[PDB]
């Protein structure tokens, strides 16, 4: 209540957390029933898709970010294992969490 | 000078052009230099892309924009030859031209 955190902090909040690999805080930030989609599949419930994040340790690059109405969508190099890949991560937020991540890119590259 | 087209404008406008077919008035709302990126390449210029696009005639189902500075981010499902794909895409106006886009999503339905 006496802090000013806005839906954009939030998410760049998020971003953060990942990149410093801050695995419980990046959890904090989402929805218990928050879901995945991406170009490789969907998981269901933040506490999956942190387990599969702790693993993973992708970092972000973010060149842009956009806001609207409950959407933040951002632009962003994601270093997945070494591959970086250019994508755009769309993240929607309701009731000061985020409850969904869709992301855009050719995992391709990924596959060999 | 007597209209009020504001870049939000140019590309939705580009957009209805594109699903209406009428690839002339779409040609007009690019740069001469435009670029093209997406998941499975690179063109250069406005003629080549709407050549390209002439013959791929695809469609658009646009469920949100964004604005940011001179960007604009898209939304989008591509209807490609049948099949459909969800995309996001980041167009870049300067000028009262949109000079470039960048696609993103994964091919790999497109190839069977």
């Amino acid at each position: 209540m006496k802090t000013q955190i806005t839906t954009r902090d939030l998410v760049l909040e998020f971003i953060h957390a990942l990149n410093t690999e801050n695995f419980p805080a990046a959890k904090k930030r989402l929805n218990e029933n928050f879901t995945f989609n991406g170009p490789m599949g969907h998981r269901e419930g933040s506490e999956r898709y942190m387990n599969d994040m702790e693993k993973m340790k992708f970092k972000y690059v973010v060149h842009k970010m956009f806001e609207e109405g409950n959407d933040v969508c951002l632009i962003y190099d994601i270093n997945m294992n070494g591959k970086t890949i250019a994508a755009s991560g769309l993240y929607h937020l309701e009731k000061g969490e985020i409850t969904s991540l869709h992301v855009y890119f050719d995992p391709r590259p990924l596959f060999e």
